[PDB]
């Protein structure tokens, strides 16, 4: 069997991303973060506190006729960013694009942190990460991903994120059709739970590639790309104006300035970003000052290839029994 589903972002600066999911019978539809840095799949539902909810479509698992509590399970998640959310577990009926999981652990979130309820868009997060890192207790819980891995045609799953457009989730398959040349693909680690792999190298614009081993996670969950702070000053140092700001947390640049590319090394390949993607608009409404996509990891402990990166590519999660990942142009 194989699923297709369109994910859209959710505001102006590709902030995220959501793509409907169909949970329970009859069927809710929630607009989900497809997440490949975390492993859980919680849903804002009827049982969230009230003052913690604000425009979000609520999973209501009374309403649905395959949902089973799973007695005595609990969960506790705590984000990279600082978010976090709690509750108890369902079983329940899940679907993406066509693609039907009977069984699936559902997270039903009690408590959500501020950063959630802000988020009036997203109805949750749907895991894509490995199954290790669930957060259910007792009894951890697979990912939407692991439950599908046997009846799929193919363990795989494939994302094509668009810039400022729609773009494609795939399970199952690879669409030869979506990208150019062909797809390279790297040994992953995942001792860590994640989508762990190491770049071979990164340019700055038109500069000479830089071959060094750049070791990270690729996490279509989190927005920017963060990576050592030798890399992030070497780009930013081609940008007139530029400064890492503390007030502001980050490198910000003249919202005038015209951005250089970054290049990223997968083997012998090279995926491009180009210098609009790496835009994010000025840092309060009415500013000159813009903030920057490319920021250091120094602060976090791990290089994250995020949304800005990812975008840039067609990118496949081939969760095989020796994982990998393929990277090609589009
Ligand atoms: N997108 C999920 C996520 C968020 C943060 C991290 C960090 F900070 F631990 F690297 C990993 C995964
Ligand atoms: N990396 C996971 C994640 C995804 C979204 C959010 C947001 F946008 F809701 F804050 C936080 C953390």
């Amino acid at each position: 069997s194989t699923g297709s589903a369109t994910t859209t972002p959710i505001d102006s600066l590709d902030d995220a991303y959501i793509t409907p999911v169909q949970i329970g019978t009859p069927a809710q539809t929630l607009n989900l973060d497809f997440d490949t840095g975390s492993s859980d799949l919680w849903v804002f539902s009827s049982e969230t506190t009230a003052s913690e909810v604000d425009g979000q479509t609520i999973y209501t698992p009374s309403k649905s006729t395959t949902a089973k509590l799973l007695s005595g399970a609990t969960w506790s998640i705590s984000y990279g960013d600082g978010s976090s959310s709690s509750g108890d577990v369902y079983t329940d009926t899940v679907s993406v694009g066509g693609l039907t999981v009977t069984g699936q652990a559902v997270e039903s979130a009690k408590k959500v942190s501020s950063s959630f309820t802000e988020d009036s868009t997203i109805d949750g997060l749907l895991g894509l990460a490995f199954s290790t890192l669930n957060t259910v207790s007792p009894t951890q819980q697979k990912t939407f991903f692991d439950n599908a891995k046997a009846s799929l045609d193919s363990p795989v799953f494939t994302a094509d994120l668009g810039y400022h457009a729609p773009g494609t989730y795939n399970f199952g398959f690879i669409d030869t059709t979506a990208y150019t040349g062909s797809i390279t693909y790297t040994a992953v680690s995942t001792k860590q739970g994640f989508w762990e792999w190491t770049s071979t190298g990164y340019a700055v614009g038109s500069g000479t590639f830089k071959s060094t081993s750049i070791d990270g996670i690729a996490d279509t969950g989190t927005t920017l790309l963060y990576l050592p702070a030798t890399v992030v000053s070497a780009y930013w140092a081609q940008v007139s104006g530029a400064k890492s700001s503390s007030s502001v947390g980050g490198y910000v640049f003249p919202c005038s300035a015209t951005l250089p590319s970054f290049t990223f090394g997968v083997g012998s390949a090279r995926i491009v970003i180009p210098g609009d993607y790496i835009d994010f608009g000025p840092i309060s409404t009415g500013s000159s000052s813009c903030f920057g996509g490319i920021q250091s990891s120094a602060g976090i402990g791990i290089n994250i290839f995020g949304d800005v990166a990812l975008k840039a590519a067609f990118v496949v999660f081939n969760g095989a029994t020796t994982p990998t990942l393929g990277f090609a142009s589009k």
